[PDB]
């Protein structure tokens, strides 16, 4: 299955966001990271994805598809805008073997507000 996430100067949930700021998707599915507004990209947060899976960073204004494979949840942020809080989470597959590690990874305040956002809606 073939899923979508918007970079966007601004959205409900303030300046430089992601959205959806969380999706759950199932192993094998891709995600399409679209340059709504420009100056964004996608990047994995180090040490915030499961055990297993590859990294991953994209180029400024890059339409970028990505397939997710190992189970687990994923950190993503923008890379220039991660202080502004421009950060988004993945879920792969059903209960996350990963979560913990993940609520507690440090981040700058403004990106650790979204992301506890953002796994608190995908119901961890
Ligand atoms: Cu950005």
């Amino acid at each position: 299955a073939d899923f979508e996430v918007h970079m966007l100067n601004k959205g409900k949930d303030g300046a430089f966001v992601f959205e959806p700021a969380s999706l759950k998707v199932a192993p094998g599915d891709t995600v399409t990271f679209i340059p709504t507004d420009k100056g964004h990209n996608v990047e994995t947060i180090k040490g915030m994805i499961p055990d297993g899976a590859e990294a991953f960073k994209s180029k400024i204004n890059e339409n970028y598809k990505v397939t997710f494979t190992a189970p687990g949840v994923y950190g993503v942020k923008c890379t220039p805008h991660y202080g502004m809080g421009m950060v988004g989470v993945v879920q792969v597959g059903d209960a996350p073997a990963n979560l913990e590690a993940v609520k507690g990874a440090k981040n700058p305040k403004k990106a650790q507000e979204r992301l506890d956002a953002a796994l608190a809606a995908l119901g961890n």
